[PDB]
């Protein structure tokens, strides 16, 4: 059973069960897998999404604490390119447009979230406590 | 090089850092481990300890996803006894007294913690932003 690389890319900003839901998705998708994690710029993550509460560097030395994580890129390029693609190995791209075209070339895996389980939810818990 | 059976046990409330560079280290103690962790329940957590936030069944399913747990006991005993110790084979206690027999035993490794990297640090930095 060949092995299969994945790429999964995300911000992963104050890692809660959902991304390792997510995460554990895409390393099961087959039977032999490499997972490799992209892990967005500070930079790029404010421009273009939002605020970040953790830096690249702790978002990523989170990261590699997770089990089904084999490789992370970090930075990696805010947009997924055919070269970049080539120059990993990727077989398949991970996430859930700008990614039509991984969907034209059959190499996009869609993943699911899970509701409520995240940090900020956690803070709600707390307070309701008045 | 034999394998070598470790206990840690805590709360694992709201995972963060600190408790997977314990649990890295507590799984790093030799060459070829198992790491059992221990979670604690939440009746005995609030009676004993203090508030937890997360319920066993989130902090357990937490645990799950981390690289250097190879097995879970949950809920598991608040105190560690030595009919323990020989119904899960253990060889060692890693945490950091109510483990001094394990100490006089030759039973205990010492893990540390890890400063700043907690859920409730991370907060305040989004809270500094006013």
């Amino acid at each position: 059973s060949k092995n299969v690389v994945i790429y999964a890319d995300g911000v992963y900003d104050m890692l809660h069960l959902g991304h390792m839901k997510q995460l554990e998705q895409a390393k099961k998708l087959f039977e032999n897998t490499t997972l490799i994690v992209g892990v967005t710029s500070d930079n790029e993550t404010k421009l273009f999404k939002g605020q970040v509460v953790q830096t690249l560097e702790e978002r990523t030395e989170t990261l590699k604490h997770i089990r089904w994580v084999d490789e992370i890129i970090s930075p990696c390029p805010w947009v997924v390119t055919p070269e970049f693609l080539e120059k990993y190995k990727i077989d398949y791209v991970a996430h859930d447009d700008i990614y039509a075209w991984l969907k034209r070339a059959g190499k996009f895996k869609a993943t699911q979230r899970t509701e409520g389980v995240s940090t900020t939810d956690l803070i709600v818990r707390i307070l309701k406590n008045y």
